């Protein structure tokens, strides 16, 4: 049967203890995501408390981490999600992503309208990935993509 | 010389009026973004009050929208930026944007120091694209590439 | 072409302009929405700048309340929406919503959780009625029907 | 006598180890509110801190959930209820009720005068229930019925 | 017709411009209520946004302060209420109020409960007045009754 | 001599144990005052940590409730008042009492300066009391009794 | 007739056109004060819209400042009383004073107890006062003084 | 060599432990600072975490108090200073200070630039004290004495 | 005689205005600056609402961005100081200053204290600037020079 | 392999220990820094949670201050970054910093664009340092320089 949670602070307690635990054997998260048959950011999203992993995913993680039975039966609940602190990121690594929107979040909204319609890009129905590319001017990028179905607003 | 704002309500002001005068002459922001050389969501985001246009694009897209002459100027000032109103978006279509770093920005966190380093993702030496794609089980998609320099923290 | 608005005060100006008009003519939304082929959840909505009406019902709409042609054509931009002027009510009768949501919210996700399973029920794909009925112990009672699709969640 | 609670906490508390003892247990909220005679709407709210249990009702879900007695007693509390925990919800299943308020809050309070008038409807003589119907256009919808007591206002 | 406003200001601003005429004209809040057949405390609410008068009493009012039509008309309107500025009062008359309920707001539930029983005190279904007494120890007090319908807890 | 509180966490933790202690020993408010020759809504604000008790009147609640030495001593203790978690009220009991004012705080304001001048009225040479008053329409009301010193603003 | 105000935003305003016009005559606000029969400090709050004026002082200033009748009319009004912006001043000289509170607020508390009893110092029945006094190390000191009555908190 | 803190929780929980020894001996604030040879302002305010002790002082409270070693030893770390818990007070008789602010903030910064010029009074070159005098009326009054150095601003 | 502000937005309107003109002429911060005997970065700040100018400086600039005589004497008037909208900048360029503070802040708190003590570091006896320098591994650096007096904390 | 943080309050708990294991060892941040071969401000910054140290230098910080193992791993995760407990200081030394970008945060944007172009100064790329002078006048003056790469901001 599945099971939710409704305080975000019992999974972020697991999330803690599970990145001990992943620095105490040095793990990354892609190896933590391989033999899952999940993409390397869910894996990492649940185990940070955002996801939920099914029962197989969260045996094999489990083990990985050197998990208690609670800690991966909390790893398959429906989690109460929202993983930053107080609305607004302080960490410069997450405020950029934060900045974007400041920067960008209008022409978002008006090229989603002229390019698909009225209505919204879903966060649900929706994956992400984070790919390094050289730059040709020296040093690395990150190529980020965000890939959402368009869900129209219709009149009724 | 470089002229910059340092209040948002000039800029944003600005934009209303170039929305009002685009939708009387029922343009997109393709046709207006067209033979400026630069890229729609930079032209875009100008209009909105989020970028500085140089020179001969502001005079374009003045000619395109019927602007004045301080209006031009203005566009070519470098913005106070910031489109949100009051930190959190209240618009659906802005809004799945922030709920993306809700449940996903620890994780582009922890992906990000796993793939590259200590450090961010820039927001500045940085680019977007929206592209419009089909989605195979029916409707379509977008992929939203952020696309940034990776900044490295290193000790000193 | 699609136009969309980035300041909500915009609208917001034209719904009191439309609300003082309304009051002028003695006019019911009811009335209002009759011949648009909406239903008057909808209609309403878009007069109070939540929704964007097709070039017809706007006309119509336009006609009923004496409105300029600037303001006919700004009821068919996509709104920048958010009713709510800072993010908690202070209107008894808008309030009490917002409370079902302080009684109910985690019993909602939980019972959507169980019923459906991982994912949201849509604010986009999305309708609501309001009908008004009577107590069996005196008075009436208002039963507002939700009605939106099941956005599951699903691992990638 | 009846007894009332002050701070959110304590039983918000035993909401989270009820939880953990429903998913141990791989319960259902269905099954665990039958035999109160209690809407599993209402059983749920009770147990997430939101509602109180009568005495017996306490009793049986306690000796489902093996809780200790004085979480049987805590249940039969008058709860201090408040179930977001600050003020916006971030979890996008809460997130979407909330939306619908920025939406079609003011349409709600306009619809509520015009049909019933001046005045609320109740949040606390009120009955919630979630039923799932299939859509047409294939896949499953939430109908949720929010039925409360108008409450008029009226001069004095 | 009922008509409804949604933006406080446009009451809040009528308020302020009846203040400047009751000032001129050096008149009370009891002799404007004079002949309404209506409270004080409705009459003079309803002047600074927080109710809406019948007609007659509208028109009364609106005869003594020299209103114009469209000010006469929106006084008649179901108001977006809340005359807090921005959620805790910052004028010292009004802060004591507030006061009241932080040291007290705990009390008041926990006697309503034990009281009356689980549910709340109306603030619709309700009426308040305001009396000098004089004080035995000298000067004067005031006795401010609040007087709501228990409106009690319904199961379902 | 004299003992202050700077931390309200320290008698709201002890509010919580006095309560479990109350409904374990099923007593009700009026009966743990009886005897104190105190006000039930003092001993009660006391109880719940926004009023100090007396000596005498802290030994005999505290013999009521089995409360231990260092419990008894911070009854006495002057406390740091504030019962709301963060400003405005979740509960829909004490949310009644915040929207009365939302509603009438500038009426109160107004009828103050009328009745009385200038100043304020007390929260502090203040007494408040709750009474059950049958409806004559049916069910129950509560009258609310402020009871507040007049505390003039003249010129200095 | 007493007169009150409900709105900061007027007597602010009238607040500014004060100090144009005061800066343009190149006044002091000793002088402004003198003839008025009140402290400098009382009528320099009045000016900035905290204090109500006597009609003969309203006048009086009212001349000096050459007001229309509004604004003389307007200075007698009792305000809505809270200079701050926005809860904690921006301005380093009006933060001095909110960090005298942030450092000194306990104390203040805890020294207010242990002399005088439970309860609080007069923000009403009160006066205040600076003063110039050379610093024997060299420079100035301004000395403030804050005097308030003290209003006991007693059990009822 | 002098040691700082970062996190006011290590210094105001040990401001609690001081209270409860404080209370349990029976001690005055008075009493605690004599023999220190510093101001009870000043040592209240290092016993509540916003000044530091100097060592001999520390030992000499420690003494007094049965305060533990490690306790000594914080009470000489220079504190993250701040007393109030989120910005406003709650606390009666803390909030009267913060409300002197509201009503007198601008007339302060007003007769300070007046009195001495551009700059501010200083809250670190700063004492005060609290003393108790008879209210020539009847009662008492604290008189608050804030002794600041005036710091001109320094053009460059 | 010295003038002084209560109200932001005053100056901010003029330094928009000042801005609007500064950019039809053409010209920068450092020539507008020339010859007034005062640093650019504090010329500026006057320009942009945070310092008062001298009245020769005042009308030097005056001249040169064609300023009416109000503003020049409003140039001259002490500023109510705070140049951030709300609080956190949004936009990115002072936004990384902020962040500087928020990588560094306890850093630089712990750092005063070590170097200089108990106390502050003062931004009113203060100067800032602002010089390019080659960075050797390509581009440019900016480095800005914080010189602000420090003031000691000592006990009383 | 890299590891991170996700909750601040790991390293920040980890601070306050070190800091008190600091006092208990009468060391200077200085002498902690000496023999990591990094500057003083970064190994200060490390161990107040705002930067990750190096494993050799984790090592013999954590030998100087008897961590134990999980603590000298806990130094070299990469933080959570957001050393403010909430958004605005409320210690006097760290707020003066927050004063100065109140002051002169506008004019650091200007003369920025100007001297550098569109873009930032940046926060990552960057170092600083403090250093303590002579004041010519008397005392001392703190000399903090900051010195970050400029990113320009271009068109795409
Ligand atoms: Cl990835
Ligand atoms: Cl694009
Ligand atoms: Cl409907
Ligand atoms: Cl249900
Ligand atoms: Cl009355
Ligand atoms: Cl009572
Ligand atoms: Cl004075
Ligand atoms: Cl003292
Ligand atoms: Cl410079
Ligand atoms: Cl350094």
């Amino acid at each position: 049967m599945i099971q939710s949670q409704i305080n975000r602070n019992i999974r972020l307690d697991l999330a803690d203890a599970i990145l001990l635990s992943k620095a105490k054997k040095d793990l990354s998260f892609a190896e933590i995501a391989d033999g899952t048959g999940l993409a390397e950011a869910f894996v990492t999203a649940a185990l940070l408390g955002q996801q939920a992993l099914p029962a197989d995913a969260a045996r094999l993680v489990g083990a990985k981490l050197d998990l208690d039975e609670d800690s991966i039966l909390l790893l398959q609940m429906i989690p109460l999600r929202g993983c930053i602190d107080d609305r607004i990121p302080t960490d410069p690594t997450m405020y950029r992503f934060y900045e974007m929107l400041q920067v960008y979040g209008t022409t978002l909204k008006a090229l989603v309208h002229e390019k698909f319609g009225d209505g919204i890009i879903s966060a649900i129905n929706f994956k992400l990935d984070v790919k390094k590319v050289a730059d040709p001017e020296g040093g690395e990028r990150a190529v980020i993509t965000l890939d959402g179905k368009y869900g129209p607003t219709k009149p009724f």
